[PDB]
DNA sequence: GGGGTGTGGTAGC
DNA sequence: ATCGCTACCACACCCC
């Protein structure tokens, strides 16, 4: 065990927790794809009809942790047991669960303790740890079969196991659903015999936003197709709400309120004007649903097809420890956020910037809230509070940022006993030049 | 028209 | 035990 006052914090944590692996893993395929296309221009133009597909793993971890699982579990049946990937027993993340397990009601993002509560009398939940550098490997095999295929144009990376792919049809061209079923199988099987065993599902369409309903449709280990041309009561019956691209339970709930509790989008579809959308939801986001719910994307969805280098050039650098933040004094806050600086410092180096504003973001227990809540070492009840500063002269240098931060802390007037979870970014990247001439 | 701030929601497993 | 990250958009409200 290594405690948030420990040098070794940052890199135990962040070596643990998944979340910070997909923000990571997203950033490197990013950064890679703009460096394997820093002299290609293969983006979409006005000119081009296209196809989407949309390709993601079914339940990635679970699969995986299953596939490379240690001699403690070989008898471990993935067709048949309730399989979860988490950390610990009792209030720790299920990060992904297999198909069983969710036919019993058991969802990502549940705690243990809950998903067992869920299982009949006799049936034992399978818990598997987490199998990183496997995560890893098995996505490397699926974006290098996407890319051996030479059947895309653009292949978007959305994560380290989601990505999605672009087929331009030339007006020559007469695409029907049997060459692209064809396409989905090809995919299908390629990504499973590059995997040694994963199954990816598919959604493929003519918008984005309908290539990720269709996805979420053909899942589990299946495709579907379903263009424009084929919208239908059926399909939006099939879909819940926060099924929408852009829908969590914050969107949904106000939707629920407005609208009639809509248990599906045909139900909203059919209820709804786009301006009592606008005033429930928000007017982009209203526009968005309402374009959504005709099958179509919004211009701001678009931009990843027409810049995507512009879309994926990293705007921002932060750090987020929300998990084991247990101070004393002062003294060893200030400590915690001089090596945090000097993390990022390292990142930002990386990638041969300065940045010219930051921001310190902190949890605060809430003064009714337990001291230790009910998840071991977690932030719990929190209000939050954020303050950031304007550097003036782009920088990298430790010294100005490491201060600033501390200033920026102490601006927050949090004591330190109280203080649940530090956030610090770098707000706005400024590029470093051949030219550093300057008076 | 331009700018600024802090806060909030979402997405991946 | 247990690892509740991180980038980005949008918004509400403030200024000249
Ligand atoms: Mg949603
Ligand atoms: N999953």
């Amino acid at each position: 065990i290594v405690a948030c006052d420990d040098p070794d914090f940052l890199t135990s944590y962040f070596a643990h927790s998944r979340l910070h692996h997909l923000s990571a893993w997203k950033a490197n395929l990013k950064d890679k794809f703009l460096n394997e296309n820093i002299h290609k221009y293969t983006k979409i133009t006005d000119k081009d009809t296209y196809i989407i597909f949309h390709i993601d793993f079914d339940c990635f971890f679970a699969t995986v942790a299953y596939l490379c699982r240690s001699s403690s579990f070989s008898a471990c049946d993935f067709k048949r047991d309730p399989i979860v990937v988490c950390h610990g027993t009792k209030n720790s993340d299920i990060a992904s669960c297999n198909y069983v397990a969710r036919s019993y009601g058991i969802k990502n993002g549940m705690w243990v303790s809950q998903a067992e509560k869920m299982l009949p009398n006799g049936i034992k939940l399978i818990s598997l740890p987490y199998t990183f550098e496997q995560f890893q490997l098995k996505s490397e095999a699926f974006y290098s079969t996407l890319k051996r295929l030479n059947i895309f144009n653009l292949i978007l990376p959305i994560s380290i196991d989601e990505a999605v792919c672009v087929r331009i049809i030339p007006d020559n061209i007469h695409n029907t659903n049997t060459l692209n079923a064809r396409l989905c199988e090809e995919i299908r099987q390629e990504i499973f015999q590059g995997t040694n065993g994963c199954t990816v599902s598919i959604g493929c369409s003519d918008s984005l936003v309908l290539a990720r309903l269709a996805l979420k449709m053909a899942k589990p280990n299946g495709y579907n197709i379903t263009f424009k041309s084929n919208l239908s009561e059926e399909f939006w019956s099939s879909f819940k709400l926060d099924d929408l691209p852009g829908v969590g339970h914050s969107t949904l709930s106000r939707l629920e309120s407005t609208f009639d509790s809509p248990h599906s989008l045909n139900d909203l579809r059919k209820r709804y004007t786009l301006d009592a959308l606008k005033a429930s939801v928000g007017s982009k986001l209203g526009m968005k649903i309402h374009l959504a719910l005709q099958g179509q994307d919004d211009e701001e969805s678009l931009k990843i097809l027409y810049d995507p280098k512009e879309v994926l050039q990293r705007k921002s650098l932060s750090i987020d420890i929300n998990w084991g933040i247990r101070f004393k004094n002062i003294t060893q806050v200030d400590l915690f956020i001089e090596r945090g600086c000097q993390y990022l410092l390292e990142k930002l180096n990386e990638i041969n910037k300065t940045t010219s504003q930051i921001t310190l973001k902190l949890m605060r227990r809430c003064k009714d809230a337990p001291i230790e809540p009910p998840k071991y070492m977690g932030m719990g009840r929190c209000d939050s509070f954020s303050r950031s500063s304007r550097l003036g002269i782009p920088t990298n240098e430790f010294g100005i940022i490491a201060t600033e931060m501390k200033s920026l802390y102490r601006t927050l007037g949090c004591p330190p006993m109280e203080l649940r979870g530090l956030a610090l970014q770098f707000n706005k990247l400024v590029d470093v030049g051949p030219d550093n001439n300057q008076l």
